[PDB]
Protein backbone atom coordinates (compact mmCIF):
# COMPACT_ATOMS: atom_id res chain seq x y z
CA UNK A 1 0.00 0.00 0.00
CA UNK A 2 2.64 2.76 1.30
CA UNK A 3 5.21 3.39 -0.87
CA UNK A 4 8.70 2.17 1.03
CA UNK A 5 11.31 4.79 2.21
CA UNK A 6 14.39 2.92 3.35
CA UNK A 7 17.27 4.96 5.49
CA UNK A 8 20.95 4.08 5.94
CA UNK A 9 20.87 4.99 9.59
CA UNK A 10 24.43 5.75 10.38
CA UNK A 11 27.59 7.68 8.67
CA UNK A 12 31.16 7.22 8.61
CA UNK A 13 31.89 9.80 11.61
CA UNK A 14 28.94 8.68 14.14
CA UNK A 15 30.80 8.77 17.76
CA UNK A 16 32.58 5.65 19.29
CA UNK A 17 29.58 5.74 22.18
CA UNK A 18 27.88 2.55 21.88
CA UNK A 19 24.82 3.70 21.28
CA UNK A 20 23.33 3.92 17.89
CA UNK A 21 21.58 1.28 18.43
CA UNK A 22 19.58 2.46 21.40
CA UNK A 23 18.92 5.58 18.79
CA UNK A 24 17.45 3.22 16.69
CA UNK A 25 14.74 2.21 19.09
CA UNK A 26 14.04 5.80 21.04
CA UNK A 27 13.43 6.88 17.03
CA UNK A 28 11.94 3.69 15.25
CA UNK A 29 8.29 5.71 16.17
CA UNK A 30 9.14 9.18 14.64
CA UNK A 31 10.83 7.47 11.70
CA UNK A 32 7.69 5.47 10.77
CA UNK A 33 5.83 8.65 11.38
CA UNK A 34 7.58 10.38 8.37
CA UNK A 35 7.45 7.46 6.06
CA UNK A 36 10.29 5.51 6.70
CA UNK A 37 9.88 1.64 6.13
CA UNK A 38 13.22 0.14 6.13
CA UNK A 39 15.97 1.05 8.30
CA UNK A 40 19.99 -0.17 6.39
CA UNK A 41 21.74 -0.61 9.66
CA UNK A 42 25.68 -0.46 10.03
CA UNK A 43 27.63 -3.55 10.35
CA UNK A 44 26.45 -4.70 13.64
CA UNK A 45 29.38 -7.30 14.38
CA UNK A 46 33.21 -6.84 15.89
CA UNK A 47 35.61 -5.33 13.48
CA UNK A 48 39.55 -5.33 13.69
CA UNK A 49 39.60 -1.63 14.71
CA UNK A 50 37.47 -2.79 18.18
CA UNK A 51 34.83 -0.07 19.09
CA UNK A 52 36.41 2.41 16.68
CA UNK A 53 35.53 0.63 13.63
CA UNK A 54 32.68 1.60 11.36
CA UNK A 55 32.33 -2.46 10.73
CA UNK A 56 34.23 -2.86 7.51
CA UNK A 57 37.25 -4.20 9.05
CA UNK A 58 34.82 -7.28 9.94
CA UNK A 59 36.58 -9.63 12.25
CA UNK A 60 34.29 -11.78 14.11
CA UNK A 61 30.84 -11.96 12.50
CA UNK A 62 29.15 -14.65 15.29
CA UNK A 63 30.56 -11.47 17.91
CA UNK A 64 27.53 -8.58 17.54
CA UNK A 65 28.68 -6.97 20.73
CA UNK A 66 28.93 -9.57 22.85
CA UNK A 67 31.92 -11.17 23.51
CA UNK A 68 35.65 -9.11 24.81
CA UNK A 69 37.57 -9.52 21.82
CA UNK A 70 39.29 -6.41 19.80
CA UNK A 71 39.36 -4.37 22.93
CA UNK A 72 35.66 -4.13 24.09
CA UNK A 73 32.47 -6.27 24.60
CA UNK A 74 30.27 -4.04 22.46
CA UNK A 75 30.83 -2.66 18.79
CA UNK A 76 30.95 1.13 17.80
CA UNK A 77 27.20 1.02 18.42
CA UNK A 78 26.30 -0.82 21.11
CA UNK A 79 25.46 -4.68 22.47
CA UNK A 80 24.35 -7.53 20.80
CA UNK A 81 21.15 -7.10 23.22
CA UNK A 82 21.06 -3.33 22.15
CA UNK A 83 21.08 -4.38 18.62
CA UNK A 84 18.33 -7.35 19.20
CA UNK A 85 15.64 -4.92 21.10
CA UNK A 86 16.48 -2.01 18.12
CA UNK A 87 15.56 -4.58 15.61
CA UNK A 88 12.43 -6.24 17.64
CA UNK A 89 11.21 -2.16 18.76
CA UNK A 90 11.41 -1.18 14.58
CA UNK A 91 9.10 -4.04 13.67
CA UNK A 92 6.53 -3.26 16.39
CA UNK A 93 6.80 0.48 14.25
CA UNK A 94 6.70 -0.83 11.16
CA UNK A 95 9.84 -1.18 9.88
CA UNK A 96 12.16 -3.23 8.33
CA UNK A 97 15.82 -4.00 9.12
CA UNK A 98 18.30 -4.59 6.59
CA UNK A 99 21.72 -5.85 7.61
CA UNK A 100 24.89 -4.72 6.49
CA UNK A 101 27.24 -7.82 5.13
CA UNK A 102 30.81 -7.52 5.05
CA UNK A 103 32.40 -10.82 3.69
CA UNK A 104 34.98 -9.46 1.06
CA UNK A 105 37.81 -10.04 3.74
CA UNK A 106 38.51 -10.70 7.45
CA UNK A 107 40.88 -8.85 9.45
CA UNK A 108 42.42 -8.38 12.98
CA UNK A 109 43.87 -12.52 12.85
CA UNK A 110 44.34 -13.73 16.16
CA UNK A 111 47.77 -15.30 14.78
CA UNK A 112 50.02 -15.27 11.72
CA UNK A 113 51.12 -18.42 9.17
CA UNK A 114 53.64 -19.09 6.86
CA UNK A 115 52.35 -19.03 3.46
CA UNK A 116 53.93 -19.32 0.07
CA UNK A 117 52.54 -17.04 -2.20
CA UNK A 118 53.42 -14.77 -5.51
CA UNK A 119 53.75 -10.99 -5.42
CA UNK A 120 51.18 -9.59 -8.47
CA UNK A 121 51.18 -6.20 -9.45
CA UNK A 122 48.77 -3.29 -7.60
CA UNK A 123 47.66 -2.31 -11.23
CA UNK A 124 47.27 -5.37 -12.99
CA UNK A 125 47.12 -8.17 -10.40
CA UNK A 126 47.43 -11.17 -12.93
CA UNK A 127 50.94 -9.64 -13.29
CA UNK A 128 52.67 -11.94 -11.31
CA UNK A 129 56.44 -10.25 -9.49
CA UNK A 130 58.07 -12.86 -8.05
CA UNK A 131 57.56 -16.19 -5.27
CA UNK A 132 57.53 -15.35 -1.44
CA UNK A 133 56.89 -17.31 1.32
CA UNK A 134 55.53 -14.92 3.94
CA UNK A 135 53.77 -14.22 7.50
CA UNK A 136 49.96 -13.20 7.16
CA UNK A 137 47.71 -12.74 9.55
CA UNK A 138 44.87 -15.25 8.19
CA UNK A 139 44.59 -17.48 11.74
CA UNK A 140 40.80 -16.70 13.11
CA UNK A 141 40.17 -18.05 15.91
CA UNK A 142 37.89 -16.05 18.11
CA UNK A 143 38.92 -17.04 21.55
CA UNK A 144 37.04 -14.73 23.20
CA UNK A 145 33.94 -16.25 22.39
CA UNK A 146 34.66 -19.76 23.18
CA UNK A 147 32.70 -21.47 20.17
CA UNK A 148 29.51 -19.75 20.65
CA UNK A 149 27.53 -20.48 18.02
CA UNK A 150 29.88 -21.99 15.99
CA UNK A 151 34.05 -23.72 16.36
CA UNK A 152 34.44 -22.88 12.45
CA UNK A 153 38.33 -21.61 12.37
CA UNK A 154 39.49 -19.70 9.19
CA UNK A 155 43.09 -20.52 8.40
CA UNK A 156 45.30 -19.64 5.03
CA UNK A 157 43.60 -21.71 2.62
CA UNK A 158 40.26 -20.29 2.98
CA UNK A 159 42.13 -16.87 1.88
CA UNK A 160 43.17 -16.27 -1.51
CA UNK A 161 46.01 -13.43 -0.35
CA UNK A 162 46.82 -10.46 1.66
CA UNK A 163 48.80 -6.93 1.47
CA UNK A 164 50.87 -7.27 4.07
CA UNK A 165 54.13 -9.75 4.80
CA UNK A 166 54.84 -9.72 8.56
CA UNK A 167 58.31 -11.09 8.23
CA UNK A 168 60.15 -9.20 5.87
CA UNK A 169 57.80 -6.43 6.62
CA UNK A 170 56.28 -5.91 3.18
CA UNK A 171 53.24 -3.99 2.04
CA UNK A 172 52.20 -5.94 -1.68
CA UNK A 173 49.61 -7.88 -2.54
CA UNK A 174 50.57 -11.61 -2.02
CA UNK A 175 48.13 -14.20 -3.99
CA UNK A 176 48.24 -17.19 -1.90
CA UNK A 177 49.67 -20.49 -4.02
CA UNK A 178 48.24 -23.69 -3.95
CA UNK A 179 45.95 -26.32 -5.86
CA UNK A 180 43.29 -24.75 -7.15
CA UNK A 181 44.60 -21.16 -5.77
CA UNK A 182 43.57 -18.17 -8.09
CA UNK A 183 41.80 -14.93 -8.03
CA UNK A 184 38.02 -15.33 -7.99
CA UNK A 185 35.90 -15.56 -11.19
CA UNK A 186 33.69 -13.03 -12.28
CA UNK A 187 34.55 -9.81 -10.06
CA UNK A 188 35.45 -6.18 -11.65
CA UNK A 189 38.22 -6.41 -14.22
CA UNK A 190 39.85 -3.36 -12.97
CA UNK A 191 43.06 -3.74 -12.23
CA UNK A 192 42.91 -6.46 -14.36
CA UNK A 193 41.23 -8.37 -11.69
CA UNK A 194 39.52 -6.58 -8.18
CA UNK A 195 39.40 -9.57 -6.14
CA UNK A 196 42.21 -8.24 -4.32
CA UNK A 197 41.04 -5.24 -2.02
CA UNK A 198 42.35 -5.59 2.25
CA UNK A 199 43.17 -7.45 4.73
CA UNK A 200 42.65 -11.15 4.09
CA UNK A 201 40.90 -11.69 1.17
CA UNK A 202 38.15 -14.46 1.03
CA UNK A 203 38.73 -17.48 -1.83
CA UNK A 204 34.77 -17.80 -2.40
CA UNK A 205 35.82 -20.96 -4.56
CA UNK A 206 36.51 -22.91 -1.05
CA UNK A 207 33.74 -25.12 -0.45
CA UNK A 208 34.50 -24.77 3.25
CA UNK A 209 34.04 -20.72 3.03
CA UNK A 210 31.09 -21.27 0.87
CA UNK A 211 29.44 -23.23 3.70
CA UNK A 212 30.64 -20.96 6.14
CA UNK A 213 28.61 -17.97 5.01
CA UNK A 214 25.51 -19.67 4.41
CA UNK A 215 25.54 -21.53 8.13
CA UNK A 216 26.24 -17.50 9.15
CA UNK A 217 23.91 -16.25 7.10
CA UNK A 218 21.25 -18.57 8.42
CA UNK A 219 22.15 -18.19 12.51
CA UNK A 220 21.87 -14.46 11.43
CA UNK A 221 18.33 -14.24 10.36
CA UNK A 222 17.79 -16.87 12.87
CA UNK A 223 19.30 -14.56 15.93
CA UNK A 224 18.33 -11.41 14.98
CA UNK A 225 15.25 -10.84 13.18
CA UNK A 226 16.45 -8.65 9.91
CA UNK A 227 14.71 -8.58 7.65
CA UNK A 228 17.12 -8.29 4.39
CA UNK A 229 20.88 -7.76 4.00
CA UNK A 230 23.08 -4.86 2.16
CA UNK A 231 25.70 -6.05 1.02
CA UNK A 232 29.17 -4.38 1.08
CA UNK A 233 32.26 -4.17 -1.97
CA UNK A 234 30.05 -6.49 -3.94
CA UNK A 235 32.44 -5.77 -7.04
CA UNK A 236 35.30 -7.65 -5.45
CA UNK A 237 33.36 -10.84 -4.66
CA UNK A 238 32.59 -13.50 -7.28
CA UNK A 239 29.13 -12.55 -8.37
CA UNK A 240 27.99 -16.28 -9.02
CA UNK A 241 28.70 -16.70 -4.96
CA UNK A 242 26.66 -13.72 -3.94
CA UNK A 243 23.71 -15.20 -6.16
CA UNK A 244 24.47 -18.46 -4.55
CA UNK A 245 24.15 -17.25 -0.81
CA UNK A 246 21.13 -15.47 -1.21
CA UNK A 247 19.06 -17.75 -3.26
CA UNK A 248 20.36 -20.51 -0.81
CA UNK A 249 18.64 -18.13 2.53
CA UNK A 250 15.45 -17.54 0.29
CA UNK A 251 14.81 -21.21 0.02
CA UNK A 252 16.02 -21.95 3.36
CA UNK A 253 14.14 -19.60 4.94
CA UNK A 254 11.37 -18.93 2.95
CA UNK A 255 11.21 -14.89 3.90
CA UNK A 256 11.51 -12.66 0.74
CA UNK A 257 15.53 -11.15 2.46
CA UNK A 258 15.16 -8.12 0.01
CA UNK A 259 18.91 -7.52 -0.89
CA UNK A 260 20.84 -4.39 -2.26
CA UNK A 261 24.61 -4.54 -3.17
CA UNK A 262 26.90 -1.58 -2.85
CA UNK A 263 28.54 -2.00 -6.78
CA UNK A 264 30.42 1.53 -6.29
CA UNK A 265 31.42 2.37 -9.76
CA UNK A 266 29.66 5.72 -12.19
CA UNK A 267 29.41 3.65 -15.50
CA UNK A 268 26.10 1.86 -15.69
CA UNK A 269 27.57 -1.17 -17.51
CA UNK A 270 29.49 -2.61 -14.81
CA UNK A 271 26.37 -2.42 -12.48
CA UNK A 272 24.13 -4.16 -15.30
CA UNK A 273 26.78 -5.97 -16.02
CA UNK A 274 26.63 -7.43 -12.30
CA UNK A 275 22.91 -7.49 -12.06
CA UNK A 276 22.90 -9.93 -15.31
CA UNK A 277 25.49 -11.88 -13.91
CA UNK A 278 23.78 -12.31 -10.17
CA UNK A 279 20.53 -13.20 -12.34
CA UNK A 280 18.58 -10.15 -10.61
CA UNK A 281 18.60 -11.40 -7.26
CA UNK A 282 19.30 -8.11 -5.80
CA UNK A 283 19.42 -4.32 -5.98
CA UNK A 284 22.15 -2.25 -6.41
CA UNK A 285 22.56 1.24 -5.19
CA UNK A 286 22.52 3.77 -7.70
CA UNK A 287 25.88 5.10 -7.93
CA UNK A 288 25.96 6.91 -11.40
CA UNK A 289 22.96 8.75 -10.41
CA UNK A 290 25.01 9.95 -7.16
CA UNK A 291 27.47 11.68 -9.65
CA UNK A 292 25.01 13.37 -11.70
CA UNK A 293 23.55 15.17 -8.89
CA UNK A 294 27.16 15.98 -7.94
CA UNK A 295 27.87 17.40 -10.61
CA UNK A 296 24.54 19.46 -11.32
CA UNK A 297 25.14 20.68 -7.64
CA UNK A 298 28.70 21.77 -8.56
CA UNK A 299 27.45 23.57 -12.10
CA UNK A 300 25.59 26.86 -10.86
CA UNK A 301 23.21 25.93 -13.11
CA UNK A 302 24.80 24.76 -15.91
CA UNK A 303 23.81 21.44 -15.61
CA UNK A 304 21.36 19.90 -18.63
CA UNK A 305 18.56 18.82 -16.19
CA UNK A 306 17.51 16.86 -19.25
CA UNK A 307 20.05 14.50 -18.39
CA UNK A 308 19.79 14.34 -15.00
CA UNK A 309 18.42 10.51 -15.44
CA UNK A 310 20.38 9.56 -17.58
CA UNK A 311 23.07 6.59 -17.72
CA UNK A 312 21.80 5.70 -13.94
CA UNK A 313 19.68 2.30 -12.72
CA UNK A 314 16.91 4.64 -11.51
CA UNK A 315 16.14 4.76 -15.51
CA UNK A 316 17.85 1.72 -17.15
CA UNK A 317 15.85 -0.93 -14.64
CA UNK A 318 14.39 0.48 -11.64
CA UNK A 319 13.04 -1.81 -10.07
CA UNK A 320 16.54 -3.26 -9.61
CA UNK A 321 17.62 0.35 -8.22
CA UNK A 322 17.98 1.91 -4.63
CA UNK A 323 18.39 5.70 -5.47
CA UNK A 324 20.17 8.06 -2.86
CA UNK A 325 22.23 11.07 -3.29
CA UNK A 326 25.08 11.03 -0.79
CA UNK A 327 26.26 8.29 0.91
CA UNK A 328 29.44 6.87 3.59
CA UNK A 329 31.65 6.76 0.85
CA UNK A 330 30.68 10.48 -0.69
CA UNK A 331 30.66 12.43 2.78
CA UNK A 332 33.33 14.88 3.07
CA UNK A 333 36.69 13.50 5.03
CA UNK A 334 36.64 10.27 2.84
CA UNK A 335 38.41 8.68 0.12
CA UNK A 336 35.65 8.63 -2.01
CA UNK A 337 34.62 12.03 -1.05
CA UNK A 338 31.89 13.94 -4.09
CA UNK A 339 29.32 15.44 -1.85
CA UNK A 340 26.92 16.97 -3.41
CA UNK A 341 26.57 20.36 -2.86
CA UNK A 342 24.03 21.58 0.03
CA UNK A 343 22.16 23.80 -1.94
CA UNK A 344 20.88 21.30 -4.52
CA UNK A 345 20.02 18.73 -1.87
CA UNK A 346 16.53 19.56 -1.49
CA UNK A 347 15.94 19.01 -5.64
CA UNK A 348 18.03 16.02 -5.50
CA UNK A 349 15.78 14.11 -2.47
CA UNK A 350 12.57 15.56 -4.48
CA UNK A 351 13.41 13.87 -7.28
CA UNK A 352 14.52 10.21 -5.80
CA UNK A 353 11.42 10.51 -3.22
CA UNK A 354 8.64 11.63 -5.75
CA UNK A 355 9.43 9.60 -8.81
CA UNK A 356 7.74 6.66 -9.16
CA UNK A 357 11.07 5.09 -10.15
CA UNK A 358 13.58 3.29 -7.60
CA UNK A 359 13.63 2.48 -4.18
CA UNK A 360 14.88 5.64 -2.71
CA UNK A 361 17.39 5.72 0.48
CA UNK A 362 17.72 9.09 2.27
CA UNK A 363 21.12 9.29 4.27
CA UNK A 364 21.30 9.83 8.06
CA UNK A 365 23.95 12.73 7.68
CA UNK A 366 21.13 14.73 5.51
CA UNK A 367 18.25 13.47 7.61
CA UNK A 368 19.88 14.68 11.18
CA UNK A 369 22.69 16.85 10.65
CA UNK A 370 26.19 15.82 11.37
CA UNK A 371 29.08 17.65 12.82
CA UNK A 372 32.75 15.79 13.24
CA UNK A 373 36.58 16.73 13.18
CA UNK A 374 39.25 14.24 11.10
CA UNK A 375 42.90 15.62 10.21
CA UNK A 376 42.34 18.41 12.03
CA UNK A 377 39.56 19.26 9.39
CA UNK A 378 36.30 20.21 10.98
CA UNK A 379 33.07 19.18 9.18
CA UNK A 380 29.58 20.83 9.24
CA UNK A 381 26.66 19.00 7.36
CA UNK A 382 24.25 21.29 7.31
CA UNK A 383 20.38 19.41 7.86
CA UNK A 384 18.69 19.22 4.28
CA UNK A 385 15.81 21.69 3.89
CA UNK A 386 12.42 20.31 3.45
CA UNK A 387 13.96 16.32 3.89
CA UNK A 388 11.51 15.46 6.49
CA UNK A 389 8.48 16.83 4.33
CA UNK A 390 9.48 15.27 1.57
CA UNK A 391 9.38 11.96 3.34
CA UNK A 392 6.27 13.08 4.31
CA UNK A 393 4.94 13.92 1.03
CA UNK A 394 6.34 10.69 -0.65
CA UNK A 395 4.61 8.43 2.34
CA UNK A 396 1.02 10.68 1.45
CA UNK A 397 0.81 12.00 -1.79
CA UNK A 398 3.35 10.66 -4.34
CA UNK A 399 1.09 7.45 -5.96
CA UNK A 400 -0.45 6.32 -9.28
CA UNK A 401 0.40 7.24 -13.17
CA UNK A 402 3.59 9.64 -13.39
CA UNK A 403 3.50 12.04 -16.29
CA UNK A 404 7.38 13.26 -16.48
CA UNK A 405 8.70 16.32 -18.46
CA UNK A 406 12.65 16.21 -18.31
CA UNK A 407 12.48 18.20 -20.97
CA UNK A 408 14.40 21.55 -20.60
CA UNK A 409 18.00 22.31 -19.61
CA UNK A 410 16.87 24.36 -15.89
CA UNK A 411 13.04 23.89 -15.33
CA UNK A 412 12.25 19.74 -15.44
CA UNK A 413 9.29 18.00 -13.35
CA UNK A 414 6.35 15.54 -13.56
CA UNK A 415 2.94 14.52 -12.06
CA UNK A 416 1.65 11.73 -10.36
CA UNK A 417 -1.97 11.09 -10.70
CA UNK A 418 -3.06 9.49 -6.98
CA UNK A 419 -4.90 5.96 -6.63
CA UNK A 420 -7.68 4.61 -4.76
CA UNK A 421 -5.72 4.89 -0.70
CA UNK A 422 -3.94 8.13 -2.07
CA UNK A 423 -6.53 9.84 -4.14
CA UNK A 424 -4.09 12.96 -4.10
CA UNK A 425 -3.04 14.66 -7.22
CA UNK A 426 0.88 16.07 -7.72
CA UNK A 427 3.25 17.90 -9.81
CA UNK A 428 6.80 18.12 -8.56
CA UNK A 429 8.34 21.28 -10.44
CA UNK A 430 12.39 22.17 -9.72
CA UNK A 431 14.90 24.12 -11.45
CA UNK A 432 18.81 23.95 -11.44
CA UNK A 433 18.92 27.78 -12.37
CA UNK A 434 16.80 30.68 -12.99
CA UNK A 435 13.08 30.10 -12.21
CA UNK A 436 10.18 29.56 -14.23
CA UNK A 437 6.47 27.37 -15.51
CA UNK A 438 5.34 24.30 -16.63
CA UNK A 439 2.76 23.91 -18.61
CA UNK A 440 1.78 19.59 -17.27
CA UNK A 441 -0.73 16.91 -17.34
CA UNK A 442 -1.85 16.03 -14.11
CA UNK A 443 -5.32 14.47 -15.25
CA UNK A 444 -7.52 15.86 -12.63
CA UNK A 445 -9.83 18.68 -14.26
CA UNK A 446 -10.58 22.08 -12.79
CA UNK A 447 -9.06 21.41 -9.44
CA UNK A 448 -7.02 23.50 -6.90
CA UNK A 449 -3.00 22.96 -6.02
CA UNK A 450 -1.10 24.61 -3.58
CA UNK A 451 3.03 24.02 -2.66
CA UNK A 452 3.11 21.80 0.02
CA UNK A 453 6.81 23.23 0.59
CA UNK A 454 5.34 27.02 1.04
CA UNK A 455 7.80 28.44 -1.42
CA UNK A 456 5.42 29.28 -4.21
CA UNK A 457 2.60 31.12 -2.18
CA UNK A 458 0.02 31.49 -5.20
CA UNK A 459 -2.81 28.77 -6.28
CA UNK A 460 -3.14 27.06 -9.35
CA UNK A 461 -5.96 25.21 -11.51
CA UNK A 462 -5.75 22.96 -13.91
CA UNK A 463 -8.81 23.50 -16.76
CA UNK A 464 -11.20 21.19 -17.64
CA UNK A 465 -8.74 19.07 -19.25
CA UNK A 466 -6.04 18.00 -16.71
CA UNK A 467 -3.49 20.79 -17.93
CA UNK A 468 -2.27 23.62 -15.48
CA UNK A 469 0.94 25.35 -15.77
CA UNK A 470 3.21 24.91 -12.78
CA UNK A 471 5.57 27.61 -11.54
CA UNK A 472 9.26 27.79 -9.76
CA UNK A 473 11.94 29.88 -7.83
CA UNK A 474 15.23 29.65 -9.18
CA UNK A 475 17.73 26.78 -8.10
CA UNK A 476 14.59 25.53 -6.21
CA UNK A 477 11.42 22.88 -6.03
CA UNK A 478 7.90 23.16 -5.29
CA UNK A 479 5.57 19.74 -4.65
CA UNK A 480 2.06 21.25 -6.00
CA UNK A 481 -0.67 18.54 -4.21
CA UNK A 482 -4.27 18.98 -5.27
CA UNK A 483 -5.68 16.81 -2.19
CA UNK A 484 -9.08 14.42 -2.59
CA1 LIG B 1 39.97 -17.99 -5.23
CA1 LIG C 1 37.62 -10.31 -2.87
CA1 LIG D 1 20.64 23.91 -16.02
NA1 LIG E 1 38.93 -14.08 -3.43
Amino acid sequence: AQNGTMMQYFHWYVPNDGALWTQVENNASALSDNGFTALWLPPAYKGAGGSNDVGYGVYDMYDLGEFDQQGSVRTKYGTKDQYLSAINTAHKNNIQIYGDVVFNHRGGADGKSWVDTKRVDWNNRNIELGDKWIEAWVEFDFPGRNDKYSNFHWTWYHFDGVDWDDAGEEKAIFKFKGEGKAWDWEVSSEKGNYDYLMYADLDMDHPEVKQELKDWGEWYINMTGVDGFRMDAVKHIKYQYLQEWIDHLRWKTGKELFTVGEYWNYDVNQLHNFITKTSGSMSLFDAPLHMNFYNASKSGGSYDMRQIMDGTLMKDNSVKAVTLVENHDTQPLQALESTVDWWFKPLAYAFILLREEGYPSVFYADYYGAQYSDKGHDINMVKVPYIEELVTLRKDYAYGKQHSYLDHWDVIGWTREGDAKHPHSMAVIMSDGPGGSKWMYTGKPSARYVDKLGIRTEEVWTDANGWAEFPVNGGSVSVWVSVE
